[PDB]
């Protein structure tokens, strides 16, 4: 249960760290001093990754009016938002040190209509704040992945955000439990044998 929970956290940190990887690619594109055209070309490619936990995401430059490059995977570039400058995820990252990542709570996107978590980071150009990159992670994609991984280790699992919020619950009585906090983000798993 101990080592088995450690190997589960390892296998669950893969899509999360790869969410950071994509987000770092978004930041580089925002810092690239690129015209909107080429940017659309590259952002469609980056999201063209097959499957995964990411459902949508894009770039959100400082207003002044609005020029957000948002994309969703159903890939179709979205139109609305153009404001996003007053959105929780936007503000948490506005004019923050480049390289910091902010995980939002679980919420329902009004536009795309998906239960998700929004990780946000700022990108800079010429030592000036330029915008915010975001990556939206589908809760259903994260749930099926964690459920299939734990069940393959013959375990029940309860993963929680740093918010201590029940993100997923799978097969979780006199029983032993293992609490494993992992990652720069303060997520934890509660694991039993199933």
């Amino acid at each position: 249960l101990a080592l088995r929970a450690e190997l589960l956290a390892t296998q669950i940190r893969e899509p999360l760290n790869n969410s950071i990887g994509v987000l770092q690619s978004l930041t580089s594109i925002g810092k690239s001093a690129a015209d909107k055209e080429e940017q659309e070309r590259m952002l469609r490619s980056l999201f063209s990754v097959v499957g995964g936990v990411i459902i949508s995401g894009g770039l959100w430059p400082e207003p002044n009016r609005y020029d957000s490059l948002f994309f969703n995977k159903a890939v179709d570039q979205l139109s609305s938002w153009n404001g996003y400058d007053r959105e929780s995820w936007y503000l948490a990252a506005e004019r923050e040190a480049e390289g910091l990542y902010f995980w939002s709570p679980v919420y329902v996107d009004p536009y795309t209509r998906v239960e998700m978590i929004t990780v946000s980071t700022p990108y800079y150009r010429n030592g000036q704040f330029a915008g915010v990159a975001t990556v939206n992670l589908s809760l259903e994609s994260l749930i099926q992945f964690v459920a299939a991984t734990a069940e393959q280790y013959n375990l029940g699992v309860n993963l929680k955000d740093a918010f201590g919020v029940e993100v997923v619950s799978h097969n979780f009585d006199n029983a032993l439990v293992s609490y494993y906090s992992f990652g720069e983000f303060n997520w934890q798993i509660e694991v039993v044998n199933a």
